[PDB]
């Protein structure tokens, strides 16, 4: 019942819903690549070179149509990793840079969301990966990557008022997307808010969470609202004097 009859809860929800739409496009598009039954069959049947150019054309089309930084699939049998330009490299369990792939397939989880360094380019990206399965048997992984600098830019444009800031935080407290790109995937929520307020907005149900915190004697309000499709939380920070406008 805090701020219920204020415009603030609806304003945060409108931001939350816009962020879910924009993240929803790569979620959906990456799922389409992994679920593509023609690709599943090509991976299961051993990556016939005769059809490889046409699957690279397909990844290129999906990247451009969906404005992704990169699109990709990898075979769990050969370790071969393909992106929109072709066969890039072979993964290996003994290489720490490939931990993401083996951890994910070992996990069996239906989806992987991960901030990581793109192996082909060295760029910080948000990756979305799904299992590729045939008759129950894992044959690959596929998905797409988004450039972290672009995501920070998108989160920054949702700033509001004089000092209203918005963050996307994994439900463990690590800030995934920060308006200042330097801190995306690197800053803990406690660094931004203080431990009490971080705990406050990260603890709760599916309704708006809130907590007060002080920043050099300036009183602030912290808000939290879960995303429905990701295990992430939208966190907003606004000075108390800005609550109304
Ligand atoms: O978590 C990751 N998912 C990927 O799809 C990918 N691709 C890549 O090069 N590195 C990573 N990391």
């Amino acid at each position: 019942r805090y701020l219920v009859d204020t415009a603030l809860p609806a304003s945060i929800e409108a931001i939350r819903n816009d962020i879910e739409r924009m993240l929803g496009q790569p979620l959906v598009a990456a799922a389409d690549i992994a679920g593509n039954t023609l690709l599943r069959d090509w991976l299961a049947a051993g990556e016939d070179p005769a059809q490889a150019p046409q699957f690279i054309e397909y990844l290129t089309a999906a990247k451009q149509r969906n404005h992704a930084f990169t699109t990709l699939f990898a075979s769990t049998e050969t370790g071969h990793y393909y992106n929109e330009n072709g066969l890039d490299r072979t993964l290996s369990r003994s290489n720490p840079k490939d931990k993401w792939f083996y951890g994910y397939i070992d996990s069996g989880a239906e989806r992987f969301i991960n901030i990581d360094i793109d192996g082909a380019t060295g760029e910080l990206a948000l990756f979305i990966d799904y299992r590729v399965e045939k008759e129950g048997k894992l044959v690959g992984v596929a998905g797409m990557g988004l450039r972290m600098t672009e995501l920070s830019k998108l989160i920054h444009d949702f700033s509001f008022g004089e000092h209203g800031k918005v963050f996307l935080v994994r439900n463990d407290g690590l800030i995934q997307v920060h308006p200042d790109a330097a801190f995306s995937g690197k800053r803990q929520l406690a660094e931004q808010l203080g431990a009490d307020a971080a705990k406050g907005v990260m603890t709760g149900g599916e309704s708006l969470r809130s907590s007060r915190f002080s920043r050099d004697g300036e009183r602030y309000l912290a808000l939290g609202l879960p995303l429905r499709d990701l295990n992430w939380t939208l966190v907003a920070e606004v000075p108390e004097s800005e609550i109304y406008a």
